[PDB]
């Protein structure tokens, strides 16, 4: 009568992954590629050279987890108790065994990802050595990376433990990694509160993303369509394939058989590069520098105008532009259904703005002939959703999305281990040896 | 000196070698469509073993004359590098000067750059806050990669990419973190080496005429001229060490957490926290434990048939010999035989049973391992050494062996930071499939 809890529904589809592994072995000799100076030069852009098994992205539907679109994800996944918006929790169920769960499955999830968010008292001390100043991702880094104390896998490995069992220990410190998270998060957006934040106990009906904005204070009832953006925002960020640096950085020391805590603080020292992690940042900046020049009362032409102007004086339009992706980001689109239901968000000039922007630019930004594939990602929106909430400091926007990342690289890192994957280590070459 | 021909930092001498090494790779960009290798499925599910897919300036592994740095030899090295004030070993700020320049300092370039070292030593109140914090079962691996990203607190990549900065400039506030960063490891490795002491080796002032290795030893608890053969084993350690090409973990994690244009305290973090994997961190370590268990069965007093068949006794049981064999390396790893040559001159290692079982091992397991045939090309490499080393000079906490690598390891992928950010190389992003994306 009892449903399986997660880690008997992995278990359960370890032997098929096996299985299919052991085919794929097979064609080991099998060639798919070819390597050019390109690649060495271009950091590795477009060689296929990693597994990756949860999410495929598709150049005309986006990213699609196990084959699902993110509308299909949006049907299919369990909700929370109150609110429209699939959990994160459904989301990482489905990454890891490939299936949906049921609702009262999810709800189980979400009682142990409460029970197992306390923190160490070392970790609660080290929190507070950091200064005032330091940059919250290199915080949000280390504590996890400290929460290794805590690995069952740093320990059975040492122990001794068969390489068939290293998935266990994995999972386990994965589901503890997850459940602690949220509150490491919060001790960085709330230093002053460490003592009570770091302690307060979680509602263990509640579901993962609510008690993260308890732990916020943005707990209550008065917050609920704020805990609705979070479940979507957390759901739709968890795992885009294994080529971004936060991923593959997890997955590389992950496969020295470093646990996932030290496996995905790597992650998130990947993610602190602002390379590309202050998208949404730079998205809402742009959005506030348009709404003052063009005001609050704006007409489509005026829109069009501006638009223009940006990209005639040699200045990108953020949120803008891919690779491979032929449509708008699916994801972008599921926070644009989000702020559909919302009346108070349609009446935000901020959100009309990006509301326009998005039926206008693509058109712009094709004439203009400069941007490849000119359709929105989901930074176009994340910034200015959180913005009309009341969360207006930017820079911890990308404490929110290593929040949400936990949840596709740990899965892999799972996967990994389950199937016994060896340590990555490419071949390197001088620019002489090239010549 | 101060004259119209005074000798250049190493900033400088850096700078100086920028123009050439943008022009090559300008050569190489032309060159980009030419097809250089292929893509197997085994690279997709065997994390990439064998593919060609980065770049690393610095060193280059030769088949037969094993690790070079631009073209040299640890041979060379040895011959060529500035040594210490006292001492008979290459240090570790001549091959950091190697690797980045391309060219070899002369010994008041070196001098200089060990002052500047020593004086960047010091580290900010709240790293030794952070330390304190410790539980004392935290592993030292853990301990040594949280406090280097720390010190991003003190980083002018961070500060100077958010203010806004060329592309061109990258470089420079990426040498100076790198430098403040080698100033200060061997620092934060003293204070996990020795958490009662953090208040006191956390702020002991260090002589700033001395070496890097040598203030190293000192906060180890292993100053003075009483341990001045330990002073240049440290030293040609850590130089030895320094780099291996891009492809390890520590190398390759470093270069893909930069290449997001993460500062140097948070890439080499990274690299730390891939170090700390235990797969193939511990060869070192066990290495000691094996050549210490075959001291136990076959004692002292051995004949070269009880060598051989102990030999024989672990192969045939499916045990490993640990620190021999490689896929490519046709002899002796060439790091091998300089701490064989730095034993040489030191009658009371030549003395040391331990030391002995190294040497006799390296003249007859290679033969045994090459008729039992399993292992490709049986020769020793570095780590069939340098724990028993250590262990000889009274460093006998194996554990911590990985920490004094860690130190070492700086070196090289700090250097490739610095022209990764010169070159302008891109974000490390390949592209993933899934097992049913192979199978088709």
């Amino acid at each position: 009568t009892a449903e399986p809890d997660l880690k008997t529904a992995l278990k359960a589809v370890i032997p098929a992954k096996r299985e299919l592994f052991k085919q794929v072995k097979e064609r080991s000799d099998e060639v798919i590629g070819e390597v050019k100076v390109a690649n060495v030069i271009g950091g590795m852009r477009g060689l296929k050279s990693m597994l990756w098994e949860g999410s495929v992205l598709d150049p005309e539907e986006g990213i699609r987890f196990h084959g699902k679109t993110i509308k299909d994800c949006q049907k299919e996944l369990p909700k929370g108790t109150s609110g429209t918006e699939m959990l994160p929790e459904a989301m990482f169920w489905l990454l890891l065994t490939g299936q949906v769960p049921s609702t009262n499955q999810v709800r189980a999830f979400s009682r142990e990802l409460a029970e197992q968010s306390h923190l160490p008292q070392h970790i609660l001390d080290l929190i507070k050595s950091f200064p005032r100043s330091m940059h919250p991702m290199t915080q949000l880094s280390i504590a996890v990376a400290a929460l290794n104390t805590e690995s069952k896998f740093a320990k059975a490995y040492e122990k001794g433990l068969s390489k068939a069992d290293y998935w266990e220990p994995t999972f386990d410190d994965s589901i503890s990694l997850l459940a602690k998270i949220p509150r490491v998060a919060a001790l960085v957006f709330r230093p002053d509160e460490v003592d009570q934040v770091g302690t307060q106990a979680l509602d263990a009906s509640q579901d993962w993303s609510y008690n993260f904005a308890e732990l916020l204070g943005k707990g209550g009832k008065e917050n609920q369509d704020f805990h609705d953006l979070l479940r979507l925002y957390l759901a739709l960020h968890g795992d885009h394939e294994g080529g971004n640096v936060s991923a593959h950085a997890t997955h590389l020391v992950g496969s020295a058989l470093s646990d996932p805590f030290l496996s995905y603080s790597a992650g998130l020292l990947g993610l602190a590069g602002p390379l590309h992690a202050l998208a949404a940042q730079e998205v809402l900046r742009w959005i506030l520098a348009m709404q003052d020049k063009i005001g609050t009362k704006f007409t489509d032409d005026d829109v069009r105008n501006y638009l223009w102007d940006t990209l005639k004086s040699g200045r990108v339009v953020p949120g803008y532009g891919h690779g491979v992706l032929r449509k708008p980001d699916p994801r972008f689109q599921a926070l644009m259904d989000f702020a559909a239901t919302r009346p108070d968000v349609l009446a935000n000039p901020v959100f009309q703005l990006v509301k326009k922007n998005s039926e206008i630019a693509p058109a712009v930004l094709t004439e203009h002939g400069k941007t490849k594939n000119p359709h929105p990602n989901v930074d176009a929106a994340s910034g200015v959703l959180f913005y009309h909430y009341g969360f207006q400091q930017p820079l911890y926007y990308t404490v929110t999305f290593g929040v949400s990342r936990a949840l596709g690289p740990l899965v892999q890192l799972i996967w990994d281990r389950a199937l016994g994957l060896p340590i990555e280590r490419p071949k390197s070459i001088n620019l002489l040896g090239l010549k």
